[PDB]
Parts: C-alpha cells; structure tokens; sequence
C-alpha cells in the first residue's frame, strides 16, 4: 500500500506545498493544524478528491505544557488510525514572533516558542520511533547564525531543533530511521505583508532578488524522504538563494 | 568600588572554580545553587572570611516553569540586594542526564534540561539587562554539541538553545554595551566517583595530554572573557576542550 | 539540444558514477582524467553505445603550476568544441595521501593536494563562469574535514578551501544564475585493497547502515543539486555519510 | 632565559601590534617583514632600547613558490639564531585584494593569496615543529562564512587557514604544542578614506567602530598564556558581533 506521512502546520503555506507535493508523489498525509481548521479541512478534501481515503486532518495546539507529550504521540497514533502505518514525519510548525530582551506573558512565549520550535519536534520524534523507507525532516532556518533582532526565544528554538536533528539522527540510525533538516531562507512572502518591506527582504537575496516560492522549499523535503537520499542522515539542507551567505 | 558577579550552579566543580577566580579577581560574588547547601554555604563563609561580606548565597531550582521566570529576577536582585550593583553573569548550573528516544516523567526532563540549559539562562539575562564600566555574560556551552553523547538529545538541545542565546543576545544587548560570550568544555573534572580505568578511556581520546581540564582551566576563559582584554570579544564561543572536537570516530 | 557537464576524475569510482548518472539524466560528458586512461576511454566508448556523440574524454593533470590556468581553459574548453556548450561543472578529482608537519618535496605535495582540491576546481569555476537554463557547480567536499585525518593537513586545507570556493562563488556568480553548491561524503567506496581490518574499523563507526556509501549513493545527491528540484539552493553543502560526522571520538 | 616568538607580517599594524605586545609580556621577538624594511628596522630598534637583544627583523617573501619551504624554514631559523629557541609562531601576515571570477596574472594571485594566508602558515607550522609553553597562533577572518564579493582566493586562503589550525592542533598536541585562531572582523581602517571606514564602523554591533590593534594583540597573548594551557584547535572571533549581523 502506499506509505503514510505526518505534516505538522500543513494547513497552509509551506506545510500545505509539502504535504501537497508527498501527496503528489504518492503519500497518504494527515494534515495536522492548530488554528486553520477551514484550510486544513479544505486541503483534506482536495487529497481526498484527488485519490480517496489519502488524507485526515488532526487538530493539536504544540504550545509546551505537562500534556504535550500526549498531544504528540496522539498525533503520529492518527496517522496509524488512519493509514495504518507513519513512515515520514515533517516537524514544520513554528511560531515566530520577537521577545525582546529589554500582551502574552514570558512564560507563554517560552512554552509557545520552544515548544512549537523545539520540544515538540522532539516529543513527535519519540513517539514516531516508539510506534515503528522512515525518515523525519525538520524545517529549520538558515538564518539561525545571523538571527533577527531581538527573536532570542525563536532563535533558541531553531538552534535546539539543530541539536534534535542531530542527537536523533545518532541514535535513530540503528532502527533504519534517517533524520535531515531542510533550511529555508526567507520564503513565501505574505501576500498581505507591505510592499516595501517584501522588496526589502527580496532585493537582499543573491539568486534571483526573490524568495524561494513554498515548492522550493517542498523540493527539498521530497528529495530528503526519497531512495535518492538513503544514505543521508543528520544533514541539514539550506534552501536560501545565498542569502546567509552576505554579509551586513 | 568593586564589581559585582552572579555565577549559577557554583556551590561545586566548575561553577566554585569559576566564583573563587572571580572573588581573586577582586569581584564581590553571589553563589547560586540548588541542592548543595553545605557546599554553598562553606564557600561563601571562606571567601567572606578573606574579605568581609563579598560573598552571598542564592538558592533556587533552574527547572522550566511558572515560577521560573520570577526566581531568575530574584536571583538578579539578590546582586543587587548585597552589593549595589550586577557587572557579570555567569550561566554555569547544568542538569545533565540521558533522555532515550526509544522515574521522571519525560515532560519533567524536558523542564529540567532545557530549564537548566537554556531558558533560566534567558530569563537571567533579560532580567540581569533589565535591571543596568565593563558589563558581561559568560554562557557555558559545550564543545562537542555536533557530536553528541548517545541518547542525550534534550541535554544537548539545551546546549545548542545555548549557543543561539548567546548569539542573540550579543546581538541584541551590545547597543547597551553588554558582552556575551561562551565559554565550551570538552571532558571536565571528571566524577571523582568515576573508577579510573573509566576516567582514563575519556582521558586517552583528548590530544593535549591525554586528561580532563581541571576546572581551574575552565575558570580561566571565564576570566579572560570578563576582563578589559576581551572588550571587543561579543558573540564568541571559546572552546577549552584540548583538541577533543577534533578527534574523529 | 541536450545539456552538457564536466566531471573531472571521471573514469572510476564516484567520478565515474557521477558521469554516468548524468547520462542517464540525459546529459552530454566530458570525461576528465589523469592518468586512468584506459578505464576513461572504455567509459566514454560505453556511454557513446547508449547514445551515440555523447561522451569525450580530455586528459590534464590538475596539479598546482603556472601551467594549470591553460589545463583548466582547456578543459571547458573541450566541453564547448564538443557539444557547443557546458551547463554543469563537477568538481571531483582530488589527490589524498598523508601530510605529516613532523618520495615527494613538499612544494610537490602542497602542488598535488592544494592544486587538485582547490585551486584547479577555483580556475575550472572562473572558466566555466568567463564562458557563459540551469547552469550549476558541485564540488565533492568531506564531511569529515572538522574531524580530518590525523596528518593530513594539507588534503584538510584544500577541502577546507574547496568549501570558502563554493561559497566565494556562489555568492559571487548568483547574479549570472549559476548556483554552486558541494556534495560532502562520510567513507565512500572502500578499495578492496585496504585491510580487512581497517574497512572494518571504518565501516562500524558509520551509525546507518555500518557500511560505506556507494558511489551512486554520492551520485544522488549531485544529480539533485544540478536537478531543477534545487533551483533555489546554493552555496549549500550537503553531507552524505550515513552520521559518521556526528559520532564522537 | 627569555621565550622567543616569531611574528610575520610584524612591522606595521596587527602584527606589530602582536610583536610588541609580547616584547612586552617578555618575549624576545622575530618581527618578519616583506617589503616594510624602514617600518621593521624601526621597531626593532624601539625594541631593543627597551630591552637590549631582545629583537630582530628577518626578511622573506612568503609567496606561494618552489623555495618557499626554503624560506620559512630560514625564519624559523633566525628564531634558534638569535635567541636559541622558538616558543611561539604567529601567522599573521596576509595579502588581501579582490580577485573576480568574471595588472597580476591569476598564477601570481593564486602564489601570494594562498601562499600567504595557507601555505606559508603550513610550512612555518612544519618547521616550528621539526626544530623543537609552545604554541602557534593563526590570523583567521570572522567574516570566513560571510566572505567580501569577489575575494574567492582570499578566502580560500582563510578557509585552508582554519583547516590547518584543526589539523596542526590534532598532530602537534602529543608534542605539547597548541594551536589556535585570532579572527578580526573590522580592525584599523587606513589606502581607503572616510567615510567608506564610517561605512564599516557602522556594521558593528558593539561600539560602531573598528577594532584597535591592541585588541586583536589581546586575544593573541592570552592564546599564548598560561591561562590557556588546556585550550587547543581553538579560533577566538574578535569582531565586536559583526558577524552576527544579518544582511
Ligand atoms: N517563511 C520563511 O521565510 C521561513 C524562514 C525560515 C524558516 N522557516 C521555517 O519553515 C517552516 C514553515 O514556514 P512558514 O512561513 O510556512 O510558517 P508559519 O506560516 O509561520 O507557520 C506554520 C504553521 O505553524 C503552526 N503553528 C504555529 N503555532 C502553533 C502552535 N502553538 N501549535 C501548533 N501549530 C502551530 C500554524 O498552524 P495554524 O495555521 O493551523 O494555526 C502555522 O500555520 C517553519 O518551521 C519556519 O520556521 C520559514
Ligand atoms: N564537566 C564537563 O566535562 C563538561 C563538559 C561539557 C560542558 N560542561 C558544562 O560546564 C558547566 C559546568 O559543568 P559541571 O560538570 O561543573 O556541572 P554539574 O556539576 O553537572 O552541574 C553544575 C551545577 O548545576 C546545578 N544544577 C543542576 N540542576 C539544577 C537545577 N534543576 N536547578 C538549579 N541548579 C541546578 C547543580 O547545583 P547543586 O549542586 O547546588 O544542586 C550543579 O552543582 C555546565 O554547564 C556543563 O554543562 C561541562
Ligand atoms: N571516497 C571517500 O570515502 C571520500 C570521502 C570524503 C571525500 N571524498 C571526496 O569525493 C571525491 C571522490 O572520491 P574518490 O574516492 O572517488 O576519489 P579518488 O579515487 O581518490 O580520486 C578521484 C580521481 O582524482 C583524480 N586525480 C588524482 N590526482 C590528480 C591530479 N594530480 N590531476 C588530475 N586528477 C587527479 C584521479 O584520476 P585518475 O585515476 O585518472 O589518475 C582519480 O581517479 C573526491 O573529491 C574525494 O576527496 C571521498
Ligand atoms: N584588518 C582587518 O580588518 C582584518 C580583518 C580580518 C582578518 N584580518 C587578518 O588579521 C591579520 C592582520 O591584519 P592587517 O590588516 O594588519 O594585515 P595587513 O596589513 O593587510 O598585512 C600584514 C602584513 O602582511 C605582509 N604581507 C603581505 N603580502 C606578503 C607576502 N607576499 N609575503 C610576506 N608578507 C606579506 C605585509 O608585510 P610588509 O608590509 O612588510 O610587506 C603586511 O605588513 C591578517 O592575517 C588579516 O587577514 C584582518
Ligand atoms: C515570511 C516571513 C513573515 C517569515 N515568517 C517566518 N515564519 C516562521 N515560522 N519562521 C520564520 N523564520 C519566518 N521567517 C520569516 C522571514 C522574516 C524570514
Ligand atoms: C564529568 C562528566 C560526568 C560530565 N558531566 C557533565 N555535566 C554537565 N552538566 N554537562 C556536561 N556536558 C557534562 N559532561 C560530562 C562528560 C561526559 C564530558
Ligand atoms: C576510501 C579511502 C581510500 C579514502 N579515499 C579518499 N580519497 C579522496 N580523494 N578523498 C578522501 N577523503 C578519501 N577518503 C578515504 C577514506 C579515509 C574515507
Ligand atoms: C581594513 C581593511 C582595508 C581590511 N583589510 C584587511 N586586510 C587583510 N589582510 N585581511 C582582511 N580580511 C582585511 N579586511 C579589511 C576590511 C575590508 C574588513
């Protein structure tokens, strides 16, 4: 039968191109979201007219709490509820907002920043290995050695999800699981961000002065949980026009 | 009049070496520590005997919580509290065990480790920047966080949230003339508990002289980083590991 | 029109694998090598059977002298006389023997390693750009280089400088759309040569699988990166070693 | 008896900065130079008013050539001549100019751009190690990841400096020699004017200025100290957080 993946925030943007394009390359999904249940029923229906009973969605809040562990392992059993099987999770969802150094508590944008960012990757990871071609794919940021003013808490985060994808990829290898990242610059500009500030971002990078478009980033994430990447594990892919590559 | 440092987790090992050369440096010092109070409280009583009320006594547990970010300010004001002022922080106290991917609960590790590591790390300095001459953070990291001990995936993803928070924080604070460095061991001080035919099979795969750093050594990059002779050094993670990251499997 | 690449130290082993693959994708060859001519020709005369006027070869030493700019002219050059263009350049051919600081000179030895690894791959790269879709550079880089070999310090320098060319260049050469960008291996391919106890010995430190990459393995991943599948990627270094990088000493 | 160091590249700026920060702390010094003889002579006479015997100047091109093994083992050499020990190698000396990959031929840019910044340092390390608190201490770049456009063979020649650092720190550990790195990110703007320098100094996280010489000197003399006994394969950025700037 065909093999089974979990997105998490794949109900739109870059998780929605990468659980569209595993879909396209065969793969049932489940379509997980927190917020964006209208476009992650919506995804689902669109699979699911494509080729029946090939996608669910599952609602999980990845904020850090004493029942995230729960939450995580609740949400790779749907995919074994489903599809019977979970061979390629994609820790994608991320919240990204700036806690200066110098209105949601600290503790809230600690549990928000770090749990969506870091922990949870790991709690999906522990419970993916504990129920089992297996691979997990993080999305990171190439930008995590230059970071964005005063994002610390972010930036925490992404490097934690750096060491994750290392120490799992360690440790996971002896079960036959690889564990790679995919890196993005700056990507898939909101269409409702303001002009100036989309050229801003896009006339900083080398390849093209445009971002990279969510398929690009899809792209990378294919190419990591397929046979032509086999022997890859613990890799980090940047997908950033040579943005990281200038300097101030 | 004299500066001032926090240094977390100094009770023992690397943290007391770090406070003691501090305190030698001529900085007054607060001694934060969790279960060692015997051990904290002896050190603080020998450095205050070598100079009358230069040293305190801060305790509370580093672990994630509600709490934690109200602990971290109290521990900044306790500097402040005993002597006027906060020059230096040091970001030593470190819960380090396995946590397998495949009797504490794992959201109890994943509060502890990157609790200890990291956020209690952040929450120190937003409050040590909050509450402001030659103002420093010294983080201690770890050099071999790219190749990392088996099964210890939280311990080593609070070290590289570590590595990101000193980046960060470099960044951020140096407008306000804060310096943030790291400073990153390889094997030290091992357990004197650890039986030495153990302690030797760490000690063989370290290139400059086949042994641990004391801590000692440790201590001494945390002084360089806060003294004159590093006022332009933000950012900058020194490795003290005697070539150990650089030995291959 | 079918595009065309380059792969020097094309005639065995992950050159030879690459060339291929690239065939099959269907590319056009130049078939470089040094002194493996009967193993280059018989590549070339294999390809050609599949689809005929697809394969060349051109024969160059890229050791490190003043001839060596006029070597690498002449080995785009051979591309262009022969398929009318060059849309991939892969940097694979590379000189590896030990270096010790404690029958070659050593000006020979720094000529070899530092020529073949670096700077004929920095003269093939300024060819190539001077002479211009989906234009590409891969240099074969090590995933090793942060760990290297004891007493390989020149073959570690010139990886080490292969990895500031391919990010020299694709900064540089972005503006021209040709992306740039390196495939790194763990162990590859081990020689049936070698001990039975060193392969060994090398294979059980490899986390997945407890055995070296394939050539085709390596292959893979240059045929992503000149793939319109990376049409965003450049400057990126991708590993390919199964985790070794990551297992401490 | 005094230790001994070899500074390249010591008769103007970072190196001489170097050069006399360690005459300072006690050593007697080599101060190589290429084509600054005034500069050289002059500091080893400033030098050794001070202290009488305690410098020399030592001439050598370290272009990338056939005799250059030759050349830096001879100032390695001059090292045991005038002071009969050699406690300390510094790699400082450095070509630096664009070189576009789109009146010097690209052979005499590659000789002196990774001759000065790889090689050379590569052959000093070799010969420091064959005549024996030892250690060598390398002139890196933080900018290394971030390079200036158009540099490639500049920064090949850092990247293989890096290289060399790791790799003479593995080899010559069992011999109780260190190695580590010194990375400036701006230091001492000159050749270039204002308000291209206030360009530069505005990059800068940490006081929008350009480090002094003296704080790279910093850094090199507590590589070299006893305080860093322990610390080995070690690259010390000393760039005020400039590359941790995004573009
Ligand atoms: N876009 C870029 O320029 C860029 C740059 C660097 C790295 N990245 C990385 O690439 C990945 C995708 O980027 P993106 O722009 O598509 O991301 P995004 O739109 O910012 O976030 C993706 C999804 O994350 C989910 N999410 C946020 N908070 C959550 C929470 N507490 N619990 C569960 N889910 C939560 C949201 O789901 P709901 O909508 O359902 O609420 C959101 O749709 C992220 O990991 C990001 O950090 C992106
Ligand atoms: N030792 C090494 O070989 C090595 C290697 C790499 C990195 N490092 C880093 O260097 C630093 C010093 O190492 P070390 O071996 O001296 O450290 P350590 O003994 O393992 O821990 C230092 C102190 O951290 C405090 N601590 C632990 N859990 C805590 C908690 N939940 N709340 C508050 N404090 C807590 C403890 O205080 P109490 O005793 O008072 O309870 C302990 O004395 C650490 O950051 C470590 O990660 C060390
Ligand atoms: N194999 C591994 O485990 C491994 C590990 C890390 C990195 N890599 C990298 O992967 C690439 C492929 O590895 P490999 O093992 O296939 O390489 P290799 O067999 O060691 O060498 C590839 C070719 O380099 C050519 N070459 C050597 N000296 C030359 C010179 N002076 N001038 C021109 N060409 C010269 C040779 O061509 P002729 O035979 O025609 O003389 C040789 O066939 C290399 O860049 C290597 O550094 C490999
Ligand atoms: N200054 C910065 O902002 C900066 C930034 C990053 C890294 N660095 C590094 O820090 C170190 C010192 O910087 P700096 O600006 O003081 O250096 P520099 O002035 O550009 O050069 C130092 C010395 O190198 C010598 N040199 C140049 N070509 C030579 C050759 N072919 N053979 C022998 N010697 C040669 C010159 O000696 P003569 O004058 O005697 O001919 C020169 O005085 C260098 O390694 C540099 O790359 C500096
Ligand atoms: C497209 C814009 C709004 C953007 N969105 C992001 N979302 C997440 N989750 N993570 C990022 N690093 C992230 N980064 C950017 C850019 C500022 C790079
Ligand atoms: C002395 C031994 C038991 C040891 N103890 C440690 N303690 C903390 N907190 N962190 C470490 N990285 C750490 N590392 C080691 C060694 C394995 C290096
Ligand atoms: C398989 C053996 C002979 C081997 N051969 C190599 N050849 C080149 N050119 N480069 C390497 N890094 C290289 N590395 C190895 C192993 C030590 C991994
Ligand atoms: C002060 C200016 C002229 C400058 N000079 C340099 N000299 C050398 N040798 N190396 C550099 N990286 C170097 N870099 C700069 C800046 C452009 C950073």
């Amino acid at each position: 039968e065909a093999p089974a993946a979990v997105v998490t925030g794949a109900a739109k943007r870059i998780g929605r191109a990468i659980a569209v394009k595993l879909h396209q390359t065969g793969y049932r999904v489940v379509i997980h979201y927190h917020n964006s249940a209208e476009a992650a029923v919506s995804l689902a229906d669109e699979l699911n007219k494509e080729r029946s009973n090939t996608a669910v969605v599952c609602q999980a809040d990845l904020t850090n709490s004493n029942v995230l562990p729960a939450s995580c392992e609740e949400i790779i059993n749907s995919c074994f509820r489903a599809f019977g099987r979970c061979d390629v999770l994609v820790n994608n969802a991320s919240a990204f907002y700036p806690t200066p150094l110098v209105g949601k508590t600290v503790e809230t944008q600690v549990a928000e920043l770090i749990g969506t960012n870091a922990i949870a990757p790991f709690l999906l990871t522990m419970s993916f290995a504990q129920r089992q071609n297996l691979s997990i794919v993080n999305l990171c940021d190439a930008m995590v050695d230059q970071p964005c003013m005063a994002f610390s808490l972010y930036n925490m985060g992404k490097h934690a999800l750096v060491g994750l994808t290392q120490s799992a990829a360690l440790e996971l290898a002896p079960y036959g699981i690889r564990v790679n990242g995919v890196a993005p610059g700056v990507s898939l500009l909101p269409v409702a961000m303001g002009e100036e500030e989309k050229d801003k971002w896009r006339r900083k990078v080398p390849l093209g002065r445009r971002e990279a478009s969510a398929e690009q980033i899809a792209d990378a994430v294919i190419f990591l949980v397929s046979g032509s990447a086999q022997y890859i594990t613990g890799s980090i892919i940047k997908v950033d026009g040579g943005l990281s590559l200038v300097h101030a």
